């Protein structure tokens, strides 16, 4: 503020005015201790001084120099903002780094500059106002604005050397911190290709003893894993399938073997596979994210591979399961049937449709259990659950009322029949049905059903409401009007208001209205359900289904719930030198083996 | 014009002839003079349409001598990140005919919903919403509570005595209080509904069954049966009012539905010739009959029922000439189903063309037309004078206006 004021004076001799002004305050030499530090809010001068950038070559060498040579003890970078308002920790080599001034961290480094202090830039609450997130650490700043010769500078800076391992608030590294910034445009994809690349030979070189990919932040995610979750995925087919020949062959996740013409043989790298590992990529990518893209990152080389052995394995029990529900459901209709020698065939039926229920209950039950946040997440493409549970439940209490000698088990059961069979729609899944992209299209636009729901709820009960009202002078029932004029709307019955009322060219009035206007609702909604396929072909139905046999599988590995299976075997391919477990994979490429000679 | 090289020579023009009118005359300022209409050159622009010029003079910067005519001064600016101060004097506070006031209402180019979308009034029109969303639930549960205070009264009326005349008695004041309401806004908005039906036709509606009420309740003091119905219409119309607060809790309503309601201008003509068709055949088939079906509006009747599924045709019956009328059915029957088929051709062949994906910005002109009419108050009493306040005055002396933008790509592009 006041030195600011009286730093206008840019052209001339400003580097003595100042220091002859300032001194010790000329008459409290020791009561600068926090007499000192009250010119702003947080903004000290030498902030200032930095941010000016009024000139080619700023002064900024001899003032520092002066505040060196006379004090000591009361270091100013130290110093961080304890307000929320203007920063929150944000110091000085922040600015000199991020305005690309090497000359300016240069000089801050070279006395009293403290790297890899704090930030507090944003993490997550507290300091916002959409404020920028680069790791919070001033060599991931340094990282994610494509400044190589600061990381140089900074990595073997002779004066005070700064960790390629150190983590932030977050828990991140700067390898997340290069992740999260990542987004799906080609040009920020080439960039953090190439900035995470540089920087793991970079911390190979000078650290070989330390592997920087297998560190995990405060949620226990590697780079690869956060990756995978929050649906970069550029970056995340980048790291998992990478190669570099010569000195850097070690840092690499693919071996090619052996290539005869457009066929080639790689052995690709495992620690994304299911066994043996919790929050393996699959795991993450098939539940705990979240994103449009987890349907794209499945059909990737290792992972397609892997799951395609899975299912070719489990197919079989798939089919023994299905088997076992049809069998299940053919008794409880025939024993439903046939109940309106034979009363033991009757009770035995019951008991076995009873133990049933009981099992299709603790399984769903254990089922959510385990996955909870799943359902709220992906409810769109996991609803089968609920409805098994929903169907279980309801047949063991149909058994309940059957034993209290009520007659009111009788509903129920049917119910339990009905909704039982349309169960078997879910296994329509494990004998190859692609299940047709327009399906998807149905099932997605019914995000529409409730606004939808409400109009025509409104409309029906508006005029099931005036009508009842012309009927007084029976129609008293609300639930009657509105009962007669659904059945209309769906063809399954006749109005017949039109029948005395004495104001019969009232009632004609607001038939042929609600009418006009359902007509025109429907309209809407087949229209706006249509848009979609006319505009997003989006032919890929193989990679839904993929995903579909993958959850499946998922799920399926891990046995039944009265006997968990083995243990899950690590075994995919054996060990190779390269001492990691390997994954061997053929691919075939016509058009890159024409392409090259 | 928005064509790229009409509006790339109008902008070197505009740009050109400021600063030589700065650097001859520095005392005058050409931006604040007005035409015989009162409008300034931005004004002029925002109400004709010209989308390119009104955003190049809405954000325009200068660096150098040239700094004090600008509108939009940088502050300070980190990573993607910058932190702009745009100039005022677009606000709708303090100022009559304001430039958000002219796009809302006076403006009739089909641009006038991509214009709210623009960096300043974007910004304040939010805080505007976010600042008035109370008030505006406030009156949707007022307006639900008379609603059901209506049905009850009209269905139980076939101590309770007492219920019955003060719900009559609240009816008729909420009727008047509607009617004096929209009588006020249509004095107040005269030719935004004559050029922006499209958008305004709920403010009719309201006013229409607000005078229903009021008109039954004044049957109904007469003594006459006939107040029965007027009240029945008075009721349902009244429910679908509530369709229009649907708008306050997040719903965006869709593009296809605009499609729909903008269709609708092609409704003259098919009803035309629907009318034609059915006025033609009810009176050939009623001069068939006679030799009762006397009437033509019962053969028209007859027949509207039947193309809407709401009945039977029940003509093949008798008639002697039993050979004619059957012609004439199938001749009506399927000229009518062509005319539909017509119809849904006609109107679903715009979805398949214009994708439209703008549902946000009609869904933000709406709010802001919304917000723009409920800042001035309840007629009953006039809200409190507009405050000018929207920021502190920053000597760059002029009421400016605080925005954060964040642009990845341009980060990216530059170095």
């Amino acid at each position: 503020d006041r030195d600011r004021l009286f730093s206008v004076v840019s052209r001339g001799v400003p580097e003595e005015l100042t220091g002859l002004l300032e001194y010790l305050r000329w008459n409290s030499k020791y009561l600068t201790d926090s007499a000192y530090t009250e010119g702003s809010t947080g903004k000290t001068c030498l902030m200032k001084a930095v941010l000016n950038l009024q000139d080619g070559v700023n002064a900024c060498i001899m003032p520092l120099l002066q505040i060196d040579k006379d004090s000591g003890n009361p270091k100013p970078l130290v110093n961080a903002q304890c307000i929320d308002e203007f920063y929150q920790g944000h110091s000085a080599l922040h600015i000199a780094i991020e305005k690309r001034s090497l000359q300016c961290v240069k000089l801050l480094v070279e006395n009293g500059a403290d790297v890899h202090l704090r930030a507090c830039g944003r993490f997550f609450q507290k300091h916002q106002g959409t404020c920028f997130y680069f790791g919070e650490l001033p060599l991931s700043l340094a990282a994610c604005t494509k400044q190589w010769d600061v990381v140089t500078y900074l990595l073997e800076n002779p004066h005070q050397p700064a960790s390629l391992e150190a983590t932030d608030s977050l828990g991140n590294t700067v390898l997340h911190a290069l992740v999260m910034i990542a987004d799906n445009s080609p040009e920020n994809s080439a960039l953090v290709i190439h900035m995470y690349d540089g920087l793991l030979q970079m911390g190979a070189r000078l650290c070989p003893t330390v592997q920087l990919e297998e560190i995990s932040n405060h949620q226990g995610l590697t780079p690869l894993k956060l990756a995978a979750k929050e649906g970069k995925i550029e970056i995340f087919r980048h790291i998992l399938q990478r190669e570099f020949s010569g000195p850097y062959q070690p840092l690499s996740r693919k071996f090619t073997e052996w290539c005869y013409g457009p066929v080639r043989v790689s052995l690709y790298d495992l620690s994304s596979v299911d066994s043996w590992e919790k929050n393996s990529v699959l795991e993450i990518i098939a539940f705990h994210c979240k994103s449009p893209n987890r349907h794209r990152m499945v059909v990737l080389e290792p992972l397609n591979k892997l799951l395609q052995e899975k299912w070719d394995r489990l197919v079989s029990r798939f089919f023994f399961n299905f088997a076992c529900y049809l069998v299940y459901m053919f008794i409880f209709t025939v024993v439903a049937y046939h109940q309106p020698f034979g009363e033991s065939m009757l009770l035995l039926g019951h008991i076995l449709i009873l133990l049933g229920g009981i099992y299709l209950l603790l399984g769903q039950l254990w089922y959510f259990w385990r996955r909870r946040l799943f359902i709220w997440i992906s409810f769109m493409d996991s609803y089968f659950e609920i409805l098994f549970l929903l169907q279980a439940l309801l047949t063991v209490l149909s058994q309940v009322l059957r034993f209290m000698e009520t007659e009111w088990y009788l509903p129920l059961l049917v119910l339990s029949l009905v909704l039982g069979w349309l169960n078997l729609l879910y296994y329509t899944r494990g004998f190859q049905h692609t299940g047709i992209y327009s399906v998807m299209i149905q099932k997605v636009i019914l995000r529409d059903l409730l606004r939808f729901l409400l109009v025509y709820l409104v409309f029906l009960f508006g005029f099931a409401v005036a009508l009842v009202s012309l009927s007084r002078e029976p129609y008293r029932s609300i639930l009657d009007a509105s009962l007669e004029l659904f059945k209309f709307t769906i063809g399954m019955g006749e109005l017949a208001f039109q029948e005395q009322l004495r104001f019969r060219g009232v009632v004609l009035l607001l038939l042929l209205a609600y009418v006009l206007l359902t007509y025109v609702l429907l309209l809407n909604m087949l229209i706006a359900l249509m848009s979609e396929t006319v505009n997003h072909v989006a032919d890929n139905s193989w990679s839904i289904w993929k995903l579909q046999k993958a959850i499946s599988v998922l799920e399926m590995e891990n046995g039944y719930w009265w006997c968990r299976r083995k243990k899950h075997r690590e075994g995919r391919l054996l060990k190779v030198g390269t001492e990691r477990w390997c994954f061997r994979v053929e691919e075939v490429n016509w058009a890159a083996w024409e392409k090259t000679l």
